[PDB]
């Protein structure tokens, strides 16, 4: 009641004492690398166990387990612990993977990786919101949203330099697929390496009666920053806190945060994974008429597309509004995926999904600065990886269909994507 109220004031107070621009952009990087991580586990999974029946999208079957997992124990056991294991655990096993000799157990070895990597945004973003200060937080966490794009380039220019060719068979010995795998490791290593330098978030050890060990954090951000500038029951308890979600005061906020997360990740998801696959059906029927680099360069181009829309929202959410911004975004977003349709040619419909990507990483900034703003830390991690555990859901619910559409049907995912988002930013423009 009262001790919440005059808890979330006083440590907003102090975390606006600590100060900004060291400790945050150090520990920023630092969990970009964990998000870097995810990207790449997410390209992997889309655009390259196809490579080797949709059997790839059992990984984000794992990957909403991982999610809903790893974020309900980091609301108990902690941020940075819970973090550190899942990564660990999506480390480990993508290094498995690569010294396995078969796909019926490099799958498996590769869907207990996805389990891993499942529970990093929603505790990153829980993680590092910790650390920010009222005034800074929208527009230091949506700078992070760039690290997934990075890792997904960083996997895509991985995937054509080691396997551009579809060989990819396990039985012979040391691969360069396998080569590949331990490589799309590297970004999960260093991410744990450089998370074990980094303090539990004081927020947590305020909250699990930890005094002295929040407060030992919290000096330390203030030292960083001046010196730089100058001078089991536990299962019962991760359930109390998911049916909280869905109290009075969380059944509202939870049941439209969670339409809002799926129709925007469905759309995403599937849009991504299927324009490759129009681009292919276009060249191949143009050919037909008269590779790996191609999801490479619209990668790059995606990521320096997503680029001026990210910086455009973090710079501005701060005084647009969370809420504005996700609605008006999630509008263009709509109409551009709308507009989609119309590239007729391969060329011009690079451009198009540019512009998607563009207009709606605003959306997925506004959304993920929002959820955070709307949860309690006894509950922000839990609440976070449901919404992403439905994000994952959407992703194979979206990647599906899409891909089932890509010849029989032109302007099909056009319009399924262009309908959800616009009911996605339904829900998005009712939100408090
Ligand atoms: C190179 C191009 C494609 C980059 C486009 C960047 C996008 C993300 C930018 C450009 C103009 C921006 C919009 C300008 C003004 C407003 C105010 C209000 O209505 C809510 C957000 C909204 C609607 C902004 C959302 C983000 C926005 C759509
Ligand atoms: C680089 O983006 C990422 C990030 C993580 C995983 C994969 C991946 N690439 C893709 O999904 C392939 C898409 C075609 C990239 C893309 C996305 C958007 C919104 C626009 C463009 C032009 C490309
Ligand atoms: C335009 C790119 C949107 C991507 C898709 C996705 O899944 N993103 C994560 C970033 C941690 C998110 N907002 O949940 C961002």
């Amino acid at each position: 009641r009262k001790e919440r109220e005059e808890l979330a004031q006083q440590y907003e107070a102090i975390l606006r004492e600590c100060g900004h621009g060291r400790f945050q952009w150090t520990l920023y990087f630092v969990l970009g690398l964990a998000l870097m991580a995810d990207g790449v586990e997410v390209f992997v999974v889309g655009f390259v166990l196809p490579s080797a029946g949709m059997l790839g999208l059992i990984v984000y079957l794992g990957m909403m387990v991982g999610a809903f997992l790893w974020g309900g124990l980091a609301d108990r056991l902690g941020r940075r612990q819970c973090l550190l294991i899942s990564l660990s655990v999506n480390s480990v096993f993508a290094f498995f993977s690569s010294f396995v000799q078969g796909y019926g157990t490099f799958l498996f070895c590769r869907l207990l990786s996805g389990v891993g990597i499942g529970g990093s945004i929603p505790i990153v973003f829980s993680y590092f919101s910790e650390f920010l200060a009222q005034e800074k937080r929208g527009e230091h966490l949506s700078w992070l949203c760039m690290f997934w794009m990075i890792g997904g380039v960083y996997a895509a220019a991985m995937a054509w330099a080691i396997i551009p060719h579809y060989g990819w068979s396990f039985q012979y010995q040391f691969h360069s697929w396998r080569v590949f795998v331990l490589v799309c490791a590297f970004p999960s290593v260093f991410a744990i390496g450089a998370l074990t330098t980094q303090p539990e978030s004081p927020r947590f050890f305020l909250e699990n009666g930890k005094h002295d060990e929040a407060w030992m954090v919290l000096k330390q951000v203030h030292d960083t920053n001046m010196r730089a500038k100058g001078h089991l029951s536990l299962g019962g308890q991760v359930w109390g806190n998911f049916l909280s979600c869905f109290g009075p005061e969380y059944r509202r906020i939870t049941l439209m945060m969670m339409g809002v997360w799926f129709t925007m990740s469905f759309s995403y998801y599937g849009l991504t994974v299927w324009f490759p696959d129009m681009i292919r059906h276009l060249q191949a029927v143009d050919y037909a008429s008269r590779g790996a680099y191609m999801v490479y360069f619209v990668s790059f181009l995606g990521t320096l597309a997503v680029l001026p829309g990210n910086i455009v929202s973090a710079l501005l959410m701060d005084k647009i509004g969370r809420l504005r911004m996700l609605a008006g975004s999630s509008v263009m977003s709509c109409v551009s995926c709308f507009f989609l349709s119309f590239g007729n040619s391969e060329s011009a419909m690079i451009a198009l999904l540019c512009l998607f990507g563009g207009v709606s990483i605003a959306s997925w900034n506004a959304l993920d600065v929002l959820t955070v703003e709307l949860y309690p830390s006894d509950k922000r991690t839990t609440a976070f990886g449901f919404l992403n555990a439905l994000c994952k859901l959407a992703a194979v619910l979206g990647i599906s269909i899409f891909t089932s559409f890509v010849g029989i049907t032109k302007a099909a995912p056009i319009l399924f994507a262009s309908a959800a988002l616009a009911l996605g930013s339904s829900l998005a423009l009712k939100l408090p």
